[PDB]
């Protein structure tokens, strides 16, 4: 079996936050968070603040895209069971073009810029980012949703589309 099986997977351009990442990994008893992120991977003050943010009892590793991939790629008789955490959409397509196989994708903290429309509280999004969720669920079959934690409001992307960006 591939190394990893991928649980959940989530965007959240805050990563390890507050209480959110507790609240998520109660649903996951076994799984490791594994955050994939060319930046954090460097960035040694950052992940050890996240290291330190993480639920009780939960492990967190942090990957570049390349090393995540190749990762994945091995294979093993005991397969780790992972939820992914990706800092931007941008990285998550990088991952899932290298073949990494995503299923269901949590787009939970996107902050608002001048090129974003407003939709929650915690996602904002442009146009651009839109069409290339919709490019992953078209090429992938990748469920999208938005939903900040796992007892707030869920929006699929189909509803997003129709609501926010009419076309």
């Amino acid at each position: 079996s591939h190394m990893w099986k991928i649980v959940f997977a989530r965007i959240d351009d805050r990563l390890i936050h507050g209480q959110v990442m507790t609240r998520w990994m109660k649903g996951f008893p076994e799984a490791s968070i594994v955050i994939i992120d060319d930046e954090l991977a460097v960035d040694e003050f950052m992940k050890n603040i996240y290291t330190m943010a993480a639920p009780p009892g939960v492990k967190v590793k942090v990957f570049g895209v390349d090393a995540a991939l190749k990762e994945w790629s091995q294979k093993t008789s005991v397969e780790e069971k992972v939820f992914l955490l990706f800092k931007n959409i941008d990285t998550c397509k990088r991952v899932m073009d290298g073949g990494l196989p995503i299923t269901t994708l949590n787009i939970g903290g996107v902050a608002k810029t001048p090129q974003r429309k407003g939709i929650s509280q915690s996602v904002s999004l442009s146009e651009d980012e839109v069409k290339t969720l919709l490019e992953l669920k078209t090429k992938y079959n990748v469920d999208v949703y938005l939903q900040m934690i796992p007892d707030s409001e869920k929006i699929h992307l189909t509803t997003v589309v129709e609501k926010y960006f009419p076309e």
